[PDB]
RNA sequence: GGUAGGAUGGCAAGAUCCUGGUAUGCUGGGGAGCCUGAAAAGGCUACCUAGCAAGACCCCUUCGUGGGGUCGCAUUCUUCACCCCCUCAGGGGGUUC
DNA sequence: AGCTTGGTGTATA
DNA sequence: CCAGGATCTTGCCATCCTACCTCT
DNA sequence: TATACACCAAGCT
């Protein structure tokens, strides 16, 4: 039934929202908005207390699951090891505690004459070791492992530490050897630091190396005199660990062949392409104009560049001595950024970075690799490429030389160039042999070797398919929910038109600056990146960067703690911690002592220093505030004053709060992503454009449009000065998509530029052609938003989360309690039975014909019976039987052999009860355990009416009036609620107000709120829909900053969130034409009754069929 | 020309996962020291050990309430229903008020 | 006596 | 916390291509 | 261009 018209799509993406509209136009003039909604989403979120992705955890969670699987497998491994030489594996129980520690100690220092004492010793000793081995680089080898030095420079520095600190050496002073003697000398010490939430000092303040335990097994194998096979299978054995792999299928295509990997940065044909490429788009001057360089030219520097043992080679150096120009700045059009004093002449011009490492590496192990480096001279560059592509995808999780293993080892040890390249290699070979046969760019080469045009473009991904990146994907997917619906309602749109998230309405000042920090921090990077390869680092990471300059910025010191440390044993602080949503930006992050940083924890930075005694607080202040700024470092003098304030600022906080930095990089990947699947869509349905747009061009068009979100929806004051911006109400996503699907080139050229002359500061209005056909065409657009927004069209919707997937149960295990059966049983002792058979017996002890437990917590409701037996369906309990019981009077379920709290709830079944004029109502608050121990997580099961054991947390945990309703046969379930429902509350709005709701709704009429839990048996909360909690949180922030200038609505309104609406469950469901609205994903409540979720009034809904 | 978009390379700042590890933590089983107690058993500080979503599927086998292998918290309208796409019944997608 | 509000634990680095 | 792999974004520089707009 | 919920306790009419 598709009725077709001429309308526009308008995208508005953002982190936890998206703006969609469609808006219908003749001509040009917007005519009729069609559908105008803000879907808020939780951008791919799980535990909002961090910022991390449902994603991510499921990711933590598997590897973990992952690492004690293959534990579990490498430890079976070594027990058979272990039976084979004899050796006993230390016990599970009924051993000393510190047995596995003395037997350490013992063979590392005497030789046991007894034979079975001392394979007893050693396989106590191997076990433990294998238990608790320490730290290794993961991509290294056993060889490697050997390779390094034994023990580690942390285990000297800790040893000498322990030396000066026990006054005594032990002789060779292994780690067991110091365990065992400190446990023996001071009973209770902790070995390794931990989290500091009484407190003494530990033995040790670094990480364990699997160096250390390795030479730890050495000693132990010289003193007792094993045989060298044994040891080095019990190397093997204890330290074994799979190897980092990358899944090819995570590894990008190439454009112009899809059948073909990205190569990697190490392969030759990207070395030669990269210097082909360069040098093809190098200009000389002539005659006041550019010419591309000769076909000599381009050869002569091409085999320049290209015959480099060392990156010697500048763009001044190519101009004055290859190109033999005569002048410096005769070579234009050189690919760097310009500073003073030909900054951009005096940069590097590429090299072959995978030849010039190989050749560094032949001539410094040539005892090493004689066969390889005979292979190297010989072969040419087509089998060095297949060999260096080899060894690069050698990571890959799915050598054409019959080489000697240890050279392959030695070969295969080599740190080559890592990252993905566009092209595969087929493509890098292909274009650079056309390059350098013709005299043609990467462009023209792209032309010839694949005949494509010059309107080719690379493939672009289709609606369907997701990136997994979780913010864009919940984008995505409210993005094709909306178009599907939109093209079977009118058709395909004419025009799509998305928000990027993009800006260049800067300052000269702001420009320059971060111009000036650009170069500042690449200079400072090549410093820095020249004297971590002379400290045998290959590729240093970004990490590898912020943890050498900030060791040299506080010289070698824990910047909390003040004691030395190195490169080795350090740590790196997010002093703003990860499950806070803490950044990788380094104002972030601190370099630290590791006992240091352990003891910090997850806590914030100023409350551990004040219970610590380790740290202060204003010390660590000082300390970064003393930093005094050399001219030649990493920032500049205005980044290094901002540096300094934010890290102080990040340390100064007290309690847990959220990362005050909101990173817009997920907001422009989804513009970007779903740009290009709008476009994949256009093409298949013929749209005529996708246009994009920055986001203060949509700012400005609403500016000088008179589009005000608090005059479009009668929003009062919030502030004494200025007016609020659009982040009170959430509609303004909305809005700015209408706003998007008016926007025309030309006028964002305008408008542009009248944000950039505003910005760099009446006002003046704009003067254009297509600024003021755009004001004639969209001068009725103000008169459509106020018609839309007072017909209360704009919705507002939350999308739901019906699947029940997630945490089933919260992850602390808790020990169970004990009642015996003749005691007095009082109601939260019989609501917290763990077995459902006892539970039930129970239940039908103090309600015979009842199938519920009806009982107040506090009610005496079993006397001390001295002769109550129970006869179980396989045993009976009498008066001196423990019955196990959960250790709290809150849901929990039995996990493991412990108990575990139900996680957050997934929905709730409303249940109605009593007469029709006057009905009654409860919640059934189900979890996702609730659903796991009744068997309801499996196919083919309605999980919002599935019947529910009485011995499940929502029925334990019920209302009272709702479990007696429910046995009376008067409570009927009626409908279910999930998290980010919406309650609308019609025209007459919220009339059961009491206290500050009052006050609230007094400046906020709010009639749409949304469910956002359900905190007790008798209470859901409510949150409006429309308002914004973070105006509310920056309003609450700025309150303690300028004297009284918020509006008492304002005051009211920060008050009022973020707990919201904590309301009664029979005052909220008894209003009458209040509708639980089901929208679609064009912002319409959905009426009729069909497969998916539907509107409905709790008054007048039917018990579930 | 200017603006905007797209390519490739470089540089700078970040975001998102993925793989492999470490150390704690929790619970069960222990116990080295100390303390409270003992004709009357538990704590505290550590350390050892097992497990760390409930569970699902496949094979054992020198026949068992276990041994092994691969997995299980993402893809927000579950399940059902209809339609679509890619893979042989698996996965993904849409369903207009 | 029953709804109004305020504090707090939750696996982490 | 650690190493390190993959995907992507924003900003700047160089080159190539596209569409579009506005003053001589 | 974003950032809790479920449990436990007080608490003035
Ligand atoms: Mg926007
Ligand atoms: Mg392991
Ligand atoms: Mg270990
Ligand atoms: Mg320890
Ligand atoms: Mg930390
Ligand atoms: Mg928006
Ligand atoms: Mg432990
Ligand atoms: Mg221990
Ligand atoms: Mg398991
Ligand atoms: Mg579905």
């Amino acid at each position: 039934g598709t009725v077709p018209v001429t309308w526009r799509l308008g995208v508005d993406v953002g982190e936890r929202s998206i703006g969609l509209a469609a808006v219908s136009y003749e001509e040009d003039k917007p005519k009729e908005i069609l559908a105008a909604v803000s879907w808020i989403h939780d951008g791919g979120v799980g535990d909002e207390r961090s910022g991390a992705s449902r994603l991510a955890l499921r990711g933590m969670a598997r590897r973990a699951r992952r690492l004690r699987r293959f534990r579990r497998a490498r430890l079976r491994d070594l027990d058979m090891l272990l039976s084979e030489l004899g050796w006993t594996p230390l016990p599970d129980k009924n051993v000393s505690p510190v047995d596995a520690w003395l037997a350490r100690k013992r063979l590392a220092e005497e030789y046991v004459v007894d034979e079975t004492e001392r394979r007893r010793l050693l396989g106590y000793a191997v076990s433990h070791m294998a238990r608790h081995r320490g730290w290794r680089n993961p991509w290294t080898t056993i060889k490697d492992l050997k390779n390094l030095p034994q023990p580690s420079d942390s285990w000297e520095r800790t040893r000498e530490s322990l030396e000066a600190r026990y006054s005594v050496s032990l002789e060779p002073g292994t780690v067991g050897q110091w365990a065992g003697y400190l446990l023996q000398r001071a009973p209770g010490i902790r070995l390794n630091p931990t989290q500091q939430s009484l407190s003494n000092a530990t033995a040790f303040e670094t990480r364990l190396r699997q160096e250390d335990v390795l030479w730890e097994l050495r000693c132990i194998a010289d003193v007792q005199g094993l045989p060298e096979d044994v040891v080095s299978n019990v190397i093997d054995a204890v330290f074994c660990q799979k190897r980092p792999s990358v899944p090819a299928e995570r590894i990008g295509r190439d454009p112009l062949d899809p059948s073909q990997l990205r190569a990697s940065r190490a392969c030759l044909e990207f070395q030669e392409y990269r210097i082909v490429a360069a040098v093809a788009n190098l200009r000389i001057r002539d005659g006041s104009g550019s010419r591309p360089l000769s076909l000599e030219e381009r050869n002569a520097v091409i085999e320049a560049l290209l015959a480099q043992t060392e990156r010697s080679l500048t763009w001044s150096d190519i101009a004055l001595e290859i190109l033999k120009l005569p002048n410096e700045s005769d070579l234009t059009s050189v690919p760097e950024e310009d500073g003073p004093s030909s900054l951009a002449y005096s940069q590097f011009a590429p090299f072959d970075e995978t030849s010039a490492r190989i050749a560094e590496f032949i001539a410094k192990n040539r005892r090493k690799i004689p066969t390889f480096a005979q292979w190297w001279q010989e072969q040419d560059r087509t089998s060095r490429s297949d060999l260096v592509a080899a060894l690069a995808d050698n990571s890959i999780a799915g050598l054409l030389v019959h080489l000697p293993d240890a050279e392959l080892e030695a070969l295969e040890g080599l740190a080559l160039p890592s990252g993905r390249v566009a092209y595969s290699r087929l493509t890098l070979s292909g274009l650079t042999r056309v390059m350098r046969d013709d005299g043609v760019d990467v462009h023209n080469a792209r032309k010839t070797c694949f005949g494509v045009d010059d309107n080719w473009r690379p493939p672009l991904p289709a609606l369907h398919e997701a990136t997994g990146h979780p913010v864009v994907d919940r984008n995505l997917a409210i993005l094709r929910k909306f178009l599907s619906s939109a093209t079977m309602r009118w058709g395909p749109p004419q025009s799509i038109v998305v928000e990027l998230a993009r800006g260049a309405s800067e300052s000269r000042e702001r420009q320059a600056e971060e111009e000036a920090a650009r170069r500042a921090h690449r200079k400072a990077n090549d410093r820095i990146r020249a004297e971590l390869r002379a400290s045998g680092l290959s590729d240093p990471s970004p990490a590898d960067l912020v943890r050498a300059r900030l060791l040299e910025l506080y010289d070698c010191h824990c910047m909390y703690c003040g004691a030395p440390i190195s490169w080795e044993n350090s740590e790196l602080d997010h002093i703003v911690p990860r499950t806070d949503g803490g950044s990788n930006r380094h104002e972030n992050l601190a370099i630290t002592c590791g006992a240091c940083n352990k003891e910090k924890g997850r806590r914030p930075f100023a409350s551990w220093a004040e219970t610590s005694n380790r740290v202060q607080l204003r010390d660590v202040i000082d300390r970064v505030q003393k930093l005094k700024y050399s001219g030649n470092m990493y920032w500049t003098r205005d980044e290094f004053s901002r540096y300094k304030k934010s890290v102080v600022a990040r340390l100064k906080r007290r309690t847990s709060d959220p990362e005050v930095i909101q990173s817009i990089e997920s907001t422009g990947y989804a513009a970007v992503a779903l740009r290009d699947r709008l476009l994949s869509y256009g093409e298949k349905n013929g749209v005529a454009q996708v246009a994009v747009f920055r986001g203060g061009v949509t700012a400005e068009a609403r500016r000088w449009l008179d589009i005000s979100i608090e005059r479009l929806f009668s929003r009062v004051a919030i502030f004494a000065q200025s007016t609020s911006t659009k982040r009170l109400d959430r509609r303004h996503h909305a809005v700015d998509a209408v706003v998007l699907t008016t926007l025309t080139p030309g006028v964002a050229k305008t408008l542009a530029d009248a944000r950039s002359r505003r910005v760099s500061a009446s006002t003046e209005e704009p003067q254009s052609p297509a600024y003021r056909q755009w004001k004639e065409s969209c001068s009725g657009l103000g008169d459509l938003l106020i018609s839309t927004a007072a017909r209360d069209s704009i919705a507002v919707a939350a999308p739901l989360r019906l699947r029940p997937t997630g945490a089933l149960h919260e992850e602390t295990l808790r020990a169970f309690s004990e009642h015996t059966v003749g005691a007095a049983w009082k109601g939260a002792e019989l609501r917290r039975i763990v077995e459902p058979e006892v539970y039930a017996a129970f239940l039908a002890l103090t309600d015979p014909g009842g199938r519920f437990l009806k009982v107040s917590p506090s009610e005496d409701v079993l006397p001390a019976d001295e002769n109550r037996h129970i006869v179980l369906s396989d045993r009976v309990l009498g008066p001196r039987d423990r019955v196990k019981l959960f250790p709290d009077d809150r849901g929990s379920i039995r996990v493991r052999g412990g108990a575990a709290y139900i996680a957050s709830f997934h929905h709730a079944r409303v249940f109605r009860w009593g007469s029709s004029h006057s009905p009654s109502f409860a919640l059934l608050r189900v979890s996702l355990a609730d659903l796991a121990v009744a068997g309801l997580l499996r196919d083919g099961v309605d999980v919002f009416t599935a019947e529910l054991p009485p011995w499940t947390p929502a029925w334990r945990y019920a209302s009272i009036a709702l479990v007696k309703a429910v046995e009376s046969g008067d409570a009927k379930q009626v409908g279910w609620l999930v998290p980010g429902d919406e309650l609308d509350f019609g025209p007459e709005g919220v009339t059961t107000a009491a206290g500050d709701l009052s006050m609230f709704l007094k400046y906020f009429p709010e009639r749409h709120w949304v469910v956002t839990g359900f905190e007790d048996d008798k209470r859901i909360n409510l949150k409006p829909a429309f308002l914004s909690a973070e105006q509310a949180e920056v309003l609450r922030t700025e309150r303690s900053d300028r004297p009284d200038t918020l509006t008492e609505a304002g005051e009211i309104l920060a008050q009022f969130f973020p707990r919201c609406w904590r309301a009664t469950v029979a005052k909220v469901l008894c209003h009458p034409g209040l509708t639980v609205i089901r929208r679609t994903a064009l912002g319409q409540p959905r009426w009729r009754r069909g497969h998916l979720p539907y509107s409905w009034r709790p008054w007048s809904a039917d018990p579930w069929s």
